[PDB]
């Protein structure tokens, strides 16, 4: 189940994911996946990154998931589980800011 996993802080604002992300001790790639406010059905994949621009940020990424079975951030690469999809994204930066790191801290 994914409400066992560590990364999974479930039912958080998305205000509150920015918060538990932008310490200055978290590295790039920090993260955590959370309900997404917005779309029913959905997740939110946050993340912490940092660059010499804009110092400490964070970005959020949109999980759907089909009655069909997959889970994906786009289409075009897709997952027979969120575990998987996690896995994947801490291999290849792909299209995020950076490659998934270490959980968020509380
Ligand atoms: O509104 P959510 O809770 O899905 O969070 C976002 C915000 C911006 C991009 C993706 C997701
Ligand atoms: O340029 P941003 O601040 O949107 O961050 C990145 C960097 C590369 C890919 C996605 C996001």
């Amino acid at each position: 189940s994914i409400q066992a996993e560590e990364w999974y802080f479930g039912k958080i604002t998305r205000r509150e994911s920015e918060r538990l992300l932008l310490n200055a001790e978290n590295p790039r790639g920090t993260f955590l996946v959370r309900e997404s406010e917005t779309t029913k059905g959905a997740y939110c994949l946050s993340v912490s990154d940092f660059d010499n621009a804009k110092g400490l940020n964070v970005k959020h990424y949109k999980i759907r998931k089909l009655d069909s079975g997959g889970f994906y951030i786009t289409s075009r690469t897709q997952f027979n589980s969120l575990q998987q999809l996690v896995a994947y994204y801490s291999k290849h930066a792909d299209g995020l800011c950076h490659r998934l790191t270490t959980v968020c801290p509380t």
